[PDB]
């Protein structure tokens, strides 16, 4: 019951019943600028004209570097026992434990204003506001990254990103440098797959898995350490879209996402996950034939498995989006007592990036202090000054060791004052080298692991979305180049793919060819343990008291949890959305109200109301989508029109409290795989 | 009774008693680099160097444009009656009534590490933290500047700032392209004369009138309007320096003004300034020989006698001097209602140059947000975001005008919510020009009129002043240059100039000449009304038990308020200063203790403690500078050695009661002027 | 320039929000802001100074570097001039002239010199846009505001809204046409680089 | 354009901008404020067709 | 006869004999504001004006953290000898080798306009202008 | 030191002075770039680190 939000009401701000006033106070006026006569030129003693244009023009900081598009809201985590056995983090060393969160999810490529449902590799960053220091664990939706060393990251970045000769094209991996470097940098063959997966073109938010992805250390109070990977799982179960739905999403709402997101925690159903971890022991690190601290591999839960520490749930919408959202500077340096790094190399290289970078965007050492990053355990020590210097401090003896000062701000380590401290037992040994181990040099067993534990569908989407990028490469020797690397991973796919391509895949190369199988990395083959908050579209027409039982139906829906949006020619009673403002992307099911059937026949499918086929074109683009399609009574004659039948699965044709059980149990199974075709037939 | 700096609390942060943590929270230790191995190389993953590290490597920010060396301290202001028929300002709107204040005092052209007894125009900026915004004087210790269009600003200040080729000289105008300007420009004649006189070396801080040397506009709630000047009348009187004193002083002790100011207020001696203003009628701006919107002109009190208004009090010094003092953000353009400005072109263009700066300075548009830039009189409206944006605003429909947030922030003028209104009857007319007024044009009357309101020596002083740094101007056509234009203010000063520089003085240019004098333009004119913290230093010796008398003479002389220091070879009980650390600079007067004449003489004079004839020195320095100089009893015989009769002005000899009474009438006289020359001889 | 309210606050606008963007007063010495007419003048320091000036003595005026860099003007120097014709007159206002009040007339002259059919998408959009605000009495606004305009293009996207927006209110309108606001009314006079599927 | 007088700039861009709480909708105007804007200031009427 | 700042004249200004600009081009005059009438009011389309003062207003960049008081000059480093057996380092791989420097004298903790003769620890940074990169030998008077 | 002092006051740029005077006046100052060797064996053999 506790807002999570309520240190950060202090510096809230309230305008209402208020004089309009300057930044340094005094009421004033605005909406005119001083000149000299009536129509005269604009005065430079005029103060309250530019007082307020200084502060629009400078209005704009940079944007992230990487992961530029994004969206957040704050929370709760709940600690469900004392796991002082495993670890020393406060935040987890009791039960009932409750830390407040703020968590902020993005893509990666895009730069500001770029659409949500571009296919890209997602952020998963979570902040615990602990009382032992702020701890992130910033993170994606895939448990592994492209690259294998920190310093190889402006060539990731540059390559995906538009060429920097036209700044094409926005948001994309699909141009000839992307996938140049995918061929020449084989270790980017694995999240290359994830992202071609259902990973990559996400429901929402929400309904995403989220990975810390590098293998941490969890210190107890002796020293003694386990290797840990952290996992997020979704409770609203994990859902994905097909492309091209995605693509006219991305310009139909940019902001389908954020505004989920938004609409779920206005609604009263806020989203959470369970934190979970695979512990196994320091001896296991190349145990599992391969090496732990690589980034490009993930551990099978079937060597080790998960073990739900607490939950997480995101109840609390910002309030300013730029002060909250954009403000916020996630770091995976911000590591408490309990935790510690590992010798991963792209790992290493993040905590000294993530510090710098703050630098360019907040322009000053003082980004701490801003209200959405400050910590709730308390901040003394010896640092001074800097730009935008919030606080006044108060010891005049900044420095140590001391006799003025009296020896405080006090050293604190293991066994003193419960201060951070690197596990004891790590050593190093050997030569200085600029190398990669050589347990690094497998980049194609995990990739084809993947591959095979995909359904024979979700390996066509794979297949069909590399299909579609491969093709825009414009250059012959790369698509050649691509085809070569992908026939290490699978010849069937490396295969299947050149078709497209209308190249011949070369011969097999066993090398790297397997059988095996992975649990827990599919999507389109599981149901979703909760239908609430999906949407449904209600297909309704003005004419003739077809709106009065669509709203019936829609009454009916809302009792089950799920957001119904009814459809007709204008805003009637009873309207929520015009045909004109409407479409296929924004819904998981529509539904053909009775009597609607003339918007899809000859008279009154062609008002100017709204575009030519409007309504037809809903229907059809949800059934060639997946999507569970309906229509209620004389309304099957609308799923004849498309042509579609009304025997075949997903498709609930007949009476009112038919459909509502026949959509409802359909929306479970998201998307019906059966009508998307598979190579051979 | 109230803390000046009540509000400021908040935003205090102590250390004692406390862990060391990062700026993230979290406790740590600080002292000892992470290394791989005993005498290994320091690792990159070592979070707790580098965020301590990059604090320190950020600290520095831009210091001023110009005004970079100064201090400042808080303190309150109170009005003597209600001003509501000359003025609608709010802190001016009842008797008794309590404002809290700002004040920074600098000199202009040294950079943030230069000596504060240079000679140079000195800042005195008073900001008023009124109810209805905070309202900004910014002012100097001249009453008149030296350009009388702010475009012109440059232009002055890369003149008499060091040569951009190697940055030299240092916070000094003694240089050929400084001369190059007061003679290229003759509008700067007249705040030369004043740079060159006592105003140019001032005593302290605390021994400095003020002014707002513009003219501003006073306007009634009913729209009425008044020219006005602004006045700090010092309630502890005038007092400067010697030059060759200055010189010495600033190697001795570069900190002398701020640590002044910083003693008096600690010592509970706090200093205080009656607030005075000229009132003038609008018809009545061209009508005392001059034009009121000239910034180079002064209005004589005879045509215009002072009215106070009320008196200021700075009795708290910062806790941080960077976060208080360094970070303050002064503006002309900090207008409140009831002020309003005029068509000074000076006044105009600075009203844009310091609103532009802070972006300079605090790198962003929010540097009004920073603790002691804030109102207290609250902030509402439309302006979002921005670098290091503080607060979250609750209001979401940001812009007006506007229904969805019912018409809030509100607009307010001269009759609704008090807002801020230019005086209704100023108006304009005739053509758009780039030109100066023909009303400007005479430069060279008020340099005269302020020469002959001197006194012989004080008149001496401004010619010694400008002998010492025209000779340094190494082109002699420059020095030809500065000889015509001082001609055309006075005949006499041009010749005694002349003189110095082995030139020959032109003929007599009698258009400008005149026998008008003004008052209130001296200082070593008057005496000083209070000897308090005014500073004595006690001769003494460590043999002998001097000490008992230097000590019983102490006691006495801090009972008048004085803060004295007994001096000795070291640092025996009752001595507070070295010979070795002592200086005439630091003291306003010097008395011998009884029987410490054996430090002038041979042995004794020569000790290891402290260089060869410093007790000597000191004394020497002290008689020849001006100051009341002292001898107890015996000590006579240190006043011999120096060939000092012991019965001339300001010399007193005899019983301790004798020295005490004497000592402290020569103090309120201060300086002695019958000790220096004047021409002629 | 001339005395237009909006044109005189952006002279300030965009040269403050460039030390935002650039970080620094030397923005214009970057090679695609740089001119190539040659810069002479005073100006130094600043963060990202590229150049290394010769001249010691940076200030005028000064007999030191014989006035050089040095002025010019209308007669002298081919320098820039206000144009010498224009004056001011009247009291210091915060407020706009009365002949910038009408703000309904061209908005109608606009929609009267289209095709029917541009008339139509004009609608259209306003139809789509209007019907994505939830706010009620900001839709009553909307077809008050242009109803002002024209009344039936306030009835037409009324309908769409789900509400009238009836009663004529004339004091604008007007059956004036003029050339050349119209798109789809020409034909192009070229058809290179058009694609073809 | 849309405003007569440069001082109200800022207020015809925050409205058009996206809102500040969700920052939705991106490059759009069909959102209750912007013609919340374009109707308490019938100024911007013109641009607006 | 070497000259030192030879790389250096390409961004070299000159101002002598020409006419007064603005930082994006074109002839100017810069010692009056424009105003509305003799004693009126400075424009606020006044460009000139503004594009001249706010230069000014952003002249400073924050001094060094330490080592702020300083003053500097250049070079030229010669190498007495090919000093291949002890180094690869080029600007020491052969004799009478000459490579430009750039040399900053300072003194530690004064601030800018601090005096030079205060007792400190002093600055001593030399940097090589080498053929294989620039090489600092960031130093001080103190060998501790 | 005393002598120090009082040159701090009378001429703060007393040392950039005559670094620039002295080059001005054809007077170029010189230093000579000397190194003591020292074998990796031998790091720790002269009594300290
Ligand atoms: C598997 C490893 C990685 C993960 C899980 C990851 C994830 C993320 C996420 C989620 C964000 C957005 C944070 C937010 O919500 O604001 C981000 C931003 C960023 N990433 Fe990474 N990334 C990885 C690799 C790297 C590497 C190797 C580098 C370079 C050393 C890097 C540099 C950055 C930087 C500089 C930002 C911007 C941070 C800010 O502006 O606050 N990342 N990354
Ligand atoms: C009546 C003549 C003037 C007086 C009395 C005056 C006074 C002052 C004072 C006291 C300060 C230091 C404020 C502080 O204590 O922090 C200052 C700084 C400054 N002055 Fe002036 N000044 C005058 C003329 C001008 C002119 C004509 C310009 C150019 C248009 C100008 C530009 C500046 C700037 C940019 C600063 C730095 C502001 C900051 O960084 O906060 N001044 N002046
Ligand atoms: C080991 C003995 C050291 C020596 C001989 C030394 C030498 C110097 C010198 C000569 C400069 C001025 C360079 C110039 O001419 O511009 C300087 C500045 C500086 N020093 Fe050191 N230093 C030492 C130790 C350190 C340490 C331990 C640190 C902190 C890790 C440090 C941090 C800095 C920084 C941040 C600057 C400013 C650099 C700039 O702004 O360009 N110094 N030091
Ligand atoms: C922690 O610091 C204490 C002194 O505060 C010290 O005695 C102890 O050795 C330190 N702990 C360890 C394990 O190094
Ligand atoms: C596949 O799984 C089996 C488990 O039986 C394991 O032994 C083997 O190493 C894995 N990899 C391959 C390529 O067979
Ligand atoms: C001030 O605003 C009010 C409306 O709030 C208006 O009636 C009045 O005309 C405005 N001007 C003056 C001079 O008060
Ligand atoms: C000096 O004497 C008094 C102050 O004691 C003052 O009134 C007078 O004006 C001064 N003399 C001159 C010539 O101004
Ligand atoms: C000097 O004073 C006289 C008498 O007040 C006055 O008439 C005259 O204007 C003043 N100015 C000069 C320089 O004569
Ligand atoms: C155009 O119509 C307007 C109505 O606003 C009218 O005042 C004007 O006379 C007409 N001008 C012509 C003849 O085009
Ligand atoms: C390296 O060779 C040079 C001559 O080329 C010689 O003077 C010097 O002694 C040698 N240095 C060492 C340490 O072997």
């Amino acid at each position: 019951e506790v807002d999570a939000r309520q240190r950060l009401k202090e510096v809230e701000v309230d305008d209402n019943g208020q004089f309009m006033t300057t930044d340094f106070g005094g009421n004033i006026e605005e909406q005119f600028s001083l000149k000299a006569g009536g129509r005269g030129s604009t005065l430079l003693e005029d103060f309250i004209f530019r007082q307020k244009l200084q502060h629009f023009d400078h209005e704009r900081i940079p944007e992230r570097v990487v992961h530029a598009r994004g969206a957040g809201a704050h929370g709760i985590f709940t600690s469900y026992g004392d796991w002082s056995n495993i670890t020393a983090a406060s935040f987890l060393g009791a039960k009932d434990k409750q830390t407040p969160v703020f968590v902020r999810f993005s893509t990666v490529a895009g730069s500001r204003g770029s659409a949500d449902t571009a296919r890209d590799v997602h952020g998963f960053a979570t902040r615990f506001y602990t009382d032992e220091g702020n701890f992130d664990i910033v993170g994606n939706n895939i448990p592994v990254f492209f690259i294998q060393d920190a310093i190889r990251f402006p060539d990731l970045i540059h390559s995906v990103k538009p060429s920097p000769d036209n700044e094409v094209p926005q948001a994309a991996t699909a141009h000839d440098s992307a996938w140049d470097f995918f061929s020449s940098q084989p270790s980017a063959l694995h999240t290359l797959f994830w992202a071609m997966s259902g990973n990559g073109i996400p429901r929402s938010y929400r309904h995403m898995d989220g990975f810390g992805i590098h293998t941490f250390r969890l210190v107890t109070e002796d020293g003694k350490s386990k290797l840990v990977k952290w996992h997020w799982k979704t409770k609203q179960g994990k859902a994905a879209l097909v492309w091209e739905e995605a693509q006219v999403l991305a310009g139909k709402n940019a902001d389908f996402h954020r505004q989920d997101l938004w609409d779920a925690i206005e609604s009263g159903n806020a989203p959470s996950w369970e934190l979970a971890v695979q512990l196994i022991d320091e001896d296991k690190a190349q145990a599992y034939g391969f090496d732990l601290l690589d980034p490009t591999k993930f551990l099978p839960e079937e060597f080790a498995p998960l073990q739900v520490l607490g939950e997480m749930t995101l109840n609390r919408n910002p309030m300013n989006y730029f002060a909250e959202t954009e403000q916020i500077s996630f770091q995976p340096g911000h590591i408490v007592r309990g935790v510690d790094f590992t010798e991963d190399p792209l790992l290493q290289g993040r905590l000294y990036s993530y510090l710098d970078t703050q630098l360019n965007r907040h322009r000053g050492p003082n980004f701490e202090q801003l209200p959405i990053n400050r910590p709730v355990s308390g901040v003394h020590n010896n640092h001074r000054d800097g730009q935008g210097q919030a606080w006044i401090h108060k010891n005049i003896h900044h420095y140590s060791p001391s006799y003025l000062n009296k020896g405080y701000p006090a050293q604190a380590n293991q066994t003193v004052g419960r201060g951070f401290f690197t596990t004891p037992g790590r050593t190093a040994s050997g030569v200085l080298n600029r190398e990669l181990s050589a347990t690094f040099d497998d980049h194609y067993t995990q990739p084809r692991l993947f591959f095979n534990s995909l359904t024979p569908v979700e390996q066509q989407f794979v297949i069909n979305a590399i299909r579609f990028e491969a093709s825009h490469v414009t250059n012959e020797q790369v698509k050649k180049n691509v085809l070569e690397q992908l026939n290490k991973i699978s010849n069937d796919v490396a295969k299947r793919v050149a078709v497209a391509l209308g190249l011949e895949a070369p011969q097999p190369d066993p090398t790297y060819y397997h059988n095996n199988v992975t649990r827990g990395v599919s999507i389109f083959n599981e149901s979703l343990p909760t239908i609430a908050t999906l949407r449904v579209g209600v297909l309704s027409t003005t004419k003739g008291g077809s709106l009065d039982k669509a709203k019936a139906l829609k009454e009916q829906l809302e009792k089950d949890g799920l957001k119904v949006t009814v459809i007709a020619e204008y805003l009637a009673s009873g309207v929520d959305q015009t045909y004109s403002a409407a479409d296929a992307t924004a819904f998981d099911a529509v539904v053909v109200a009775e009597g609607a059937e003339r918007v899809f026949s000859g008279k009154g499918a062609m008002s100017p109301l709204f575009p030519a086929g409007r309504p037809s074109q809903i229907l059809t683009d949800g059934y060639r989508w997946g999507k569970p399609v309906a229509a209620v009574g004389s309304a099957k004659k609308a799923l004849q029109s498309i042509g579609v039948e009304e025997k075949e699965a997903g498709v609930y044709a007949g009476a009112q409290d038919e459909v509502i059980k026949g959509v409802e149990e359909g929306l479970k199974v998201f998307k019906f795989l059966e009508r998307f075709a598979v190579d051979g037939d």
